[PDB]
């Protein structure tokens, strides 16, 4: 049973806690790191790349679109499927996510299993 490697970057620690637990329990998903802001995920993104990055747009110090733009310029996005997560679903923002190479965009709140199903779409095979 092959595991899709997932990383999470979000500044709501209770969501990161819950979501890491839920995704790990899935047979085809392995959560390999979590970060609470944009700087920390970039530190981690050096050296260690997931198949899927769950990425909150609104974050202290360094936000989701900044991370996405840095990762697109470092050729990370060829491997990494980035799924933007946010309650700020403004139409120009999405457009930026698209230009900066996001695979997907999801609104908070979301059903966990519906997010699982999108992880399997962007990174699952057979
Ligand atoms: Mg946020």
């Amino acid at each position: 049973m092959e595991k899709i490697k997932v990383a999470i970057a979000d500044d709501n620690k209770e969501l990161v806690k819950t979501l890491e637990s839920y995704l790990a329990d899935h047979p085809q998903i392995e959560v390999i790191t979590t970060a609470p802001n944009g700087k920390v995920i970039l530190s981690l993104m050096e050296n260690d790349l997931p198949d899927v990055l769950l990425l909150d747009i609104i974050m202290p110090h360094l936000d989701g679109l900044a991370v996405l733009e840095m990762m697109q310029a470092n050729e990370n996005l060829s491997k990494v499927q980035v799924i933007m997560l946010t309650a700020f679903g403004q139409e120009d923002v999405m457009k930026q996510a698209v230009d900066l190479g996001a695979s997907y965009f999801m609104l908070k709140p979301f059903e966990f299993d519906r997010l699982v199903n999108q992880i399997l779409q962007v990174a699952g095979h057979k």
